[PDB]
This record gives C-alpha cells, sequence and structure tokens, in this order.
C-alpha cells in the first residue's frame, strides 16, 4: 500500500537490476490485485501458494482482453520472490 512496494523494490533490484519494476508500476498492479479479489492485502505477496490463481488470471486477461498492463508487473515481482523463497 506504501511500504510493501519498497520492501519489494529493493528486493527486485538485486534479482533483476535496472530491469526491475518501478514504484508507480507495482503500486498500480497492487490496486488491481485487490479489486479483482485475487488478494485481500498487499502482504499477500508473501504467499507463494497463491501465485497460481494470481498468475493464471493475469495471463488469462492479457491473452483474452489483449493487455498485460498488470502481467508485466506480476512476472517481474514474481521472478524476484520466486528466487527469495528458493535460497
Ligand atoms: O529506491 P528504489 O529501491 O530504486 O525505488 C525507486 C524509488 O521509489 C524512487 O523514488 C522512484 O522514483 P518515483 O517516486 O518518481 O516513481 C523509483 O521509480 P522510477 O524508477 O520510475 O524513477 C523507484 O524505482
Amino acid at each position: 500500500s506504501e511500504a510493501v512496494i519498497k520492501v519489494i523494490s529493493s528486493a527486485c533490484k538485486t534479482y533483476c537490476g535496472k530491469t526491475s519494476p518501478s514504484k508507480k508500476e507495482i503500486g498500480a498492479m497492487l490496486s488491481l490485485l485487490q479489486k479483482e479479489g485475487l488478494l485481500m492485502s498487499p502482504s499477500d505477496l508473501y504467499s507463494p501458494g497463491s501465485w497460481d490463481p494470481i498468475t493464471a488470471a493475469l495471463s488469462q486477461r492479457a491473452m483474452i482482453l489483449g493487455k498485460s498492463g498488470e502481467l508485466k508487473t506480476w512476472g517481474l515481482v514474481l521472478g524476484a520472490l520466486k528466487a527469495a523463497r528458493e535460497e
């Protein structure tokens, strides 16, 4: 909502670098992950067991509707966490 965005911003800067998402991107993606009912809180990102219903949906709306405005953010925020929960 304001802090979590920074907790993941500094994280993706070590697992992605300059390619990492911005503060304005994640912030927008979050609001969408809360409106779609896919998430109840911004801390839900700490649940690697919910990335399934959150990855298929985003990839479903993008492939269908024809827009991955939120996917580009999810994939990035995920590519980092996925590595943080592997070590
Ligand atoms: O310090 P970090 O961990 O590198 O995170 C950056 C920080 O939040 C900056 O204030 C922000 O500039 P804005 O508040 O103007 O968005 C930038 O977005 P940006 O890369 O699009 O400039 C973020 O990436």
